[PDB]
């Protein structure tokens, strides 16, 4: 993009702070042309002065009415520099500040604004990973860097046009190599600004697997796959490191080109232009170039933020300007009244954009009855859930029109027609918050009434209830801190607090028990008179009340300490950082070591010019390998030390145990942007900050050596006010960490808050509340806006503050060396101290790393705690009891259990049953009864408080957790996946070592698979996308199960395997789960009753403890529980 495209979302008032703090950055930058001046008028008037003391009109002019006039020079353009430096640093933040917050709610806006196929094709960590590192390198690339390189340019402009004004025929050189500068700068530019383009697509592609990976926490645990994914991360973190020390070489090599031709051009300048001057223009002459080299070779750092925020700002550009194909906010359409219900289908065609080869819709013809209930019936893939979505258009058919009462879907208002279907997913989706919150997310203004009202008749009322924090309790992020059918419940009291006229089922009782069904389906029964109900089913008995039944096959319709903890983590790269500060150091010193040879040599016949082109020329010949040498090694340094931070923090991040995860702060937004932004923050401070400071500092004390070297008054004075300069750094670093504190968990919020936002896209639109999200992220946005109006003040004062207080040191130097001079030869050596001193005075600019050390102490600080956690339950613990002969025997002793984020309810009360090997144990129950917490404890992702489980007479919580997981095989009440082949996905199951094709294809069809996978246009190779969602849910439950089976694990644990594939008119798959559970322990759970027919024991569970227990035959006469739950369907 153009460089000055990114001002786009600049108002009148930010243009005018550029402004007003250009022109500020412009009186700073002739600041020092001045002092220029100053000195050069300062050596004539020494040596008019003395000349007549050789010589002993003469004797009316003295020195210390001059000294003192020099000194007010000083002090008057130190005040001048203290405002001007303070307005350009303010006013550019400033403005850089509201640019930025601009562009990040515009972006949030289009992105929220963007149509669903779009997210089919995007992944959600991209987009984070953009909106959280991108817009920041574009604000880093405007915001003071803009305005030092300004104050620079003026400076080496003005230090150029000083040898025209003054002086004549001795520039004709530096016209002539300007051009060679322009074209190398501009190069330069195009190749860093690619390298960034490569850096930050391999960091979008870190960030992707970092999110997949944190969001599948439960099931990489199951698996075992930590060492997999971090592996997986490395490989994107070498990528981007092989960029960015090639960035650092191409800027190394830059900045020193810049410095040797600079000193080479004047060399010859000097060789060939002498063919007149006093002393004093010599002087000037030779400072001027030393002062357009500094700054020429000090503006670097600027071009690097200019071309990287370039090559940042095009994507997020292109995304924000691009036009969505279905507007979810747009204004244009028809909003009809009074509508009745009827919707048709008319040949409708539709092929997903995700796999367009596939018809899967093909030539649909179904009409749906105003105020009745129909029923969809097909078996698992026939596009029930795909017919569900074109309602809501959420896509558009390829041919064919789907109209409502009479009108295309197409000619309405998306807004209207959404706002008046109730939609049920297959999987409900809970947002982290209270319950009555997300009960309420159906209509705005719902009253409690209408809350209590809605959870009442959703067969919900008594379950919150009967907990502690009543309609206030957190369901956790994605709802999963709750159990299945309370999710479920929950989400069908959302769905009808809308009162919609079309109402939409996709399987509605998934995951209830038959008591509950039944009382949901009452309330169906007494609603259905008004309301046109379109629900899909796979068993009869909710069938039994529907109108007419729609059976579909394959897409046919028929009816019927951390800064000494960061120097000890960094010892690997000390080589690098040992070469960079030898070059620094050398860089450091070469400049005062120039002033006094400079001034020596100058007090001119027979080889000064000799001697000045010499030095000239071995000045530019060493000041190019010393600068390339200090840029390259602190760049590599830098890199590497960020490549190793983000692996150890995703390694850390991946050893701890679930009960941190299931922290309301750590959530995986927040631990996303987290690792995120903390490498690229610790990044700015080690990156080449550390070697302007070494520079600096040998700058300071080889100045200071040699000024004490020959009068040590004057030095003194001179030394007497760096105290200040301390105090200052250290306030500004005080009051920086201070508002850091908050900063981060501000972004943390933000971070959350989008992710939780991005990653549920079709519940957003379902509900149709996309105004609520971009309001609260807007609303968090806010925060940071007021520490960011108050930091710029800070930054400007302590910069302007030091630079201030330089000229105050210089001036009073004047004023004291004037003193010497008329009570007390002290004019040369006054001449020389105030030359190394004045050659002394750009190494004080030490407060622009400053702003970025404390975001690196605080980002250090939390990885440290992070890095040093002891989990409970340690997976890297290579500690435990091991037996060669497994043989899963399983039981439960007086089990007890109270999750750490309810700490008030008690789940499990003595949970004690016990499995023989090769037996099977159904456990029966109502909903939420801690059939998933036992298995939980099982799989040692909790441990018990008082009682204990034990694995073939050994207890749990002293067996190896690596050990005890290699030998279990689990599926979960709702399976995810990793966006991949459905190849790899199914080789997850063993990942200490590959497993053959063979194994695979024998699973897949023992699991039911083989078929459809067969049907698609890339057998086991197609791509199955985010968490597995682009596939219907029977077949990622298929997917699951054969990933379970493959890995012929001794313990098989079952929970809800046929919730979603349900079409009991054959019996193959139950043929298939039998033939699995054949000759190993396994633990089955189901709401259904006929697939546990036949277990060797039935457990029924009530309120976390076993009330019945047997086999079938006698649970059925005892007539206890067990034979209501059967006879109540
Ligand atoms: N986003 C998507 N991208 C590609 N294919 C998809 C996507 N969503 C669904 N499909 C495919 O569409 C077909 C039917 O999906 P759909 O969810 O409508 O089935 P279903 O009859 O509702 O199944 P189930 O009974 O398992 O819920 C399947 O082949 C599935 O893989
Ligand atoms: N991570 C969690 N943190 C806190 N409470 C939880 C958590 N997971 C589940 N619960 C609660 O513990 C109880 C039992 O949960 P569990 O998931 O074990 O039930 P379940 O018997 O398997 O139910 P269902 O048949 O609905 O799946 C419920 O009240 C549920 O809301
Ligand atoms: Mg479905
Ligand atoms: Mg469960």
């Amino acid at each position: 993009v153009g460089f000055f495209q990114l001002f786009r979302f600049s108002s009148s008032t930010d243009i005018w702070l550029m402004f007003v703090g250009s022109l500020c950055a412009f009186l700073h930058g002739i600041a020092q042309p001045g002092v220029l001046l100053i000195f050069g008028t300062m050596t004539d008037v020494f040596i008019d002065y003395d000349v007549e003391l050789q010589e002993l009109r003469c004797g009316l002019l003295n020195i210390e009415s001059e000294m003192i006039k020099f000194a007010s020079y000083y002090a008057g353009i130190a005040v001048a520099v203290l405002i001007t430096g303070y307005i350009q640093i303010c006013f550019w933040v400033i403005a850089a500040a509201r640019q930025i917050q601009k562009m990040r709610k515009f972006y949030f806006r289009r992105i929220m604004r963007m149509e669903i196929g779009w997210f089919d094709c995007n992944s959600v960590g991209e987009l984070n990973t953009r909106f959280s590192d991108d817009i920041n390198k574009i604000n880093d690339a405007i915001a003071d860097q803009m305005a030092l390189f300004i104050q620079r340019m003026t400076s080496t402009i003005c230090g150029f046009l000083l040898g025209f004004f003054r002086g004549w025929k001795l520039t004709l050189v530096i016209i002539s190599v300007s051009p060679l500068i322009g074209i190398g700068a501009a190069t330069i530019g195009l190749s860093v600004s690619k390298f960034t383009d490569y850096e930050l697509k391999a960091y979008a592609k870190a960030g992707v697997v970092a999110d997949e990976v944190i969001s599948s926490m439960r099931t990489v645990a199951a698996f075992g796959g930590e060492k997999r994914e971090v592996e997986r991360y490395e490989k994107n973190l070498v990528f981007a490191q092989r960029w960015g020390i090639r960035k650092g070489i191409v800027m190394g090599f830059f900045t020193g080109f810049v410095w040797c031709l600079i000193f080479l051009c004047y060399a010859l300048a000097f060789w060939y232009g002498s063919t007149e001057y006093t002393p004093g223009t010599l002087v000037q002459i030779f400072l001027s170039v030393i002062v357009g080299a500094l700054n020429l070779g000090n503006a670097s750092p600027c071009l690097e933020a200019f071309a990287t925020g370039r090559a940042a700002a095009t994507s997020i550009f292109e995304t924000i300007d691009r036009k969505p194909i279905i507007d979810c906010m747009s204004e244009d359409g028809y909003k009809l009244d009074r509508i009745k219900g009827e919707i048709e289908f008319h040949n409708v065609t539709f092929h997903y954009p995700s796999r367009p080869e596939v018809k899967i819709l093909n030539d649909l013809n179904m009409v749906i009855k105003p105020g009745e209930m129909t029923a969809l019936v097909g078996p698992s893939g026939a596009g029930k859930s795909t017919a569900l979505q074109l309602i809501q258009r959420f896509y558009d058919p390829c041919e064919g029109m789907v109209t409502v009462d009479g009108h295309d879907i197409r000619s309405l208002n998306i807004q209207w027609l959404r706002d008046q279907i109730g939609i049920v997913e297959q999987e409900p989706v809970l947002f982290s918050t209270t319950i009555a919150e997300n009960i309420r997310y159906g209509r705005e203004d719902a009253t409690m009434e209408d809350i209590v009202q809605a959870a009442k008749e959703a067969n919900a009322y008594n379950f919150i209830m009967d907990l502690p924090q009543q309609f206030d309790t957190l369901v956790g992020e994605g709802g999963g801190q709750m159990s299945g059918g309370q999710k479920q419940r929950v989400a069908i009291a959302r769905a009808l607090i809308r009162n919609p006229k079309i109402l939409l089922l996709d399987m509605a009782t998934s995951a209830l028990d038959n008591e509950s069904e039944a009382m949901v389906q009452e309330v169906l029964s007494k609603i259905q008179h008004g309301h046109t109900i379109i629900s899909v089913a796979h068993r009869l008995s909710t069938v039994r009340a529907a109108d007419t039944i729609i059976g579909f096959e394959h897409g046919t319709a028929v009816e019927r300490a951390p800064v000494r903890r960061i120097l000890k983590f960094s010892a690997p790269e000390w080589p690098y950082m040992l070469v960079g500060s030898v070059g620094a150091a050398v860089n450091g010193t070469v400049t005062p070591l120039y002033a006094f040879l400079f001034s020596q040599i100058l007090g001119e016949q027979r080889s000064q010019i000799n001697g000045v082109c010499l030095l000239f020329v071995a000045m530019g010949c060493v000041s190019l390998f010393t600068q390339f040498l200090q840029g390259y090694a602190f760049a590599k340094s830098g890199e590497l030390l960020t490549k190793r931070l983000r692996k150890f923090g995703f390694r850390a991040m991946l050893g701890q145990d679930i009960a941190w995860f299931d922290d309301l702060r750590n959530s995986p937004g927040a631990l996303t942007t987290r690792l995120a932004t903390d490498a690229s923050q610790v990044q700015g401070a080690a990156g080449s900050q550390i070697g302007m400071i070494v520079n600096s500092f040998t700058n300071v004390t080889v100045a200071m050596i040699i000024a004490f070297s020959f009068s040590w008054k004057l030095s003194l004075v001179i030394l007497c006010f760096f105290p200040f300069l301390a105090l200052s750094g250290a306030t500004q670093t005080r009051m920086l960490t201070g508002f850091a504190s908050r900063d981060k968990q501000a972004l943390e919020m933000v971070g959350q808050i989008t992710n939780e936002a991005l990653s549920n896209i079709r519940t957003v639109a379902g509900i149709g509340k996309e105004r609520r999200f971009i309001e609260a992220l807007e609303t968090e946005l806010e925060k940071p806006f007021k520490t960011a109006i108050q930091k710029a003040n800070i930054y400007g004062f302590c910069f302007a503050f030091a630079q201030c207080i330089m000229f105050i040191a210089n001036s009073a130097s004047y004023r004291y060396g004037g003193y010497l001079i008329s009570n007390e030869h002290f004019s040369y050596v006054f001449r020389v101290i105030s030359a190394v001193v004045l050659s002394a005075t750009a190494l004080g600019r030490a407060f622009s790393y400053t702003p970025s050390y404390a975001k690196a102490k605080i980002s250090a600080a939390r990885f440290f705690q992070l890095l040093d956690r002891q989990p409970p339950i340690s997976v890297y613990n290579t500690a435990g009891e091991k037996w060669d002969n497994f043989q899963g025997k399983i039981d439960f002793v007086d089990c007890k259990f109270t999750y750490p984020s309810r700490p008030d309810s008690q789940v499990l009360n003595g949970l004690s049953v016990s499995i023989s090997p090769g037996q099977t144990l159904a456990f029966v129950g109502s909903s939420g009864c801690g059939k998933s917490t036992s298995i939980q404890l099982l799989e040692r992702f909790y441990d018990p408080d008082q009682g204990k489980v034990m694995i073939d007479g050994h207890d749990s919580k002293k067996v190896n957790v690596q050990f005890l997981r290699s030998n279990i095989g689990i599926v979960s009440q709702e399976p995810v996946l990793f966006a991949c082949s459905i190849m790899d996905n199914i080789k997850y199951g063993d990942n200490t070592k590959e497993i053959p094709m063979e194994r695979v294809i024998a699973a897949a069809k023992q699991a039911q698979l083989h078929d459809f996978v067969m049907s698609l246009p890339e057998k086991y190779e197609t791509n199955v996308g985010s968490q597995g969602s682009q596939l219907s849910r029977g077949e990622k439950q298929r997917i699951a199960i054969a990933r379970a089976i493959v890995r012929d694990p001794k313990i098989l644990l079952l929970d809800q395997a046929t919730s979603a594939l349900d079409t009991e008119s054959e019996k193959t798959v139950q043929v298939a789960l039998d033939k699995a559970r054949e000759g190993r322990t396994c633990i089955v759970i189901a709401h259904r009753l006929s697939t546990i027919q036949n277990a060797d024991i039935i457990a029924v569970m009530a309120q976390g403890v076993v009330i019945e227990k047997g086999t079938h035959e006698e649970l059925m006469a005892q007539k206890g529980a067990y034979y209501k739950l059967v006879t109540t369907g």
